[PDB]
């Protein structure tokens, strides 16, 4: 399957797959959850736990708005 593109009005963010497969072996992390979680997400997520909070407590990912945003 192809990687997606979040389509943020202020830039599109790209996520990779292959990245975070390796990266968070706790495949858990984002998988297996339980429903809700395609309609749940949104921007208060991404800037929390669904993105940039794994960045920051995993000590390693895109923290910064030019670094996830990129028209
Ligand atoms: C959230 C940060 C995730 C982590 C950690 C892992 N995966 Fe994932 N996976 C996630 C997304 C949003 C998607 C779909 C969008 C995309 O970019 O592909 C996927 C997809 C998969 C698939 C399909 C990939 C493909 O067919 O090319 C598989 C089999 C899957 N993911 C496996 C998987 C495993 C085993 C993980 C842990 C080692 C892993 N993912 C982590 C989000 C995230
Ligand atoms: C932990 C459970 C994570 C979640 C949820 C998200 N990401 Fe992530 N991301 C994670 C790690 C530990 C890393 C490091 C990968 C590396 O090897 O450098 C990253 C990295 C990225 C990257 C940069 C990828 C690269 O190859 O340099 C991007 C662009 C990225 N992550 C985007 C992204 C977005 C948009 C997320 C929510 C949709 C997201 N990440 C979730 C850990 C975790
Ligand atoms: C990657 C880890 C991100 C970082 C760092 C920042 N943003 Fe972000 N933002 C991210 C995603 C995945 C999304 C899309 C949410 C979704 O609905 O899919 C967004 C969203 C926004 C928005 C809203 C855009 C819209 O609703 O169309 C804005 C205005 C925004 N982000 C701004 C912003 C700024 C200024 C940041 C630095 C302070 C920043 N983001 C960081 C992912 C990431
Ligand atoms: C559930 C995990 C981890 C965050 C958390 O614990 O909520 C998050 C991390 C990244 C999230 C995905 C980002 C890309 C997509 C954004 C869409 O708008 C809703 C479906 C997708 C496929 C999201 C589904 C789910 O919301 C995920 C996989």
């Amino acid at each position: 399957a192809d990687d997606i593109v979040l389509k943020a009005k202020n830039g599109d963010v790209k996520f990779p797959h292959k990245a975070h497969q390796k990266a968070v072996p706790d495949c858990k992390k984002c998988h297996e959850k339980g429903p809700g979680k395609i309609e749940g997400f949104g921007k208060e997520m991404a800037h929390g736990k669904g993105c940039k909070g794994c960045h920051e407590e995993m000590k390693k990912g895109p923290t910064k708005c030019g670094e996830c945003h990129k028209k």
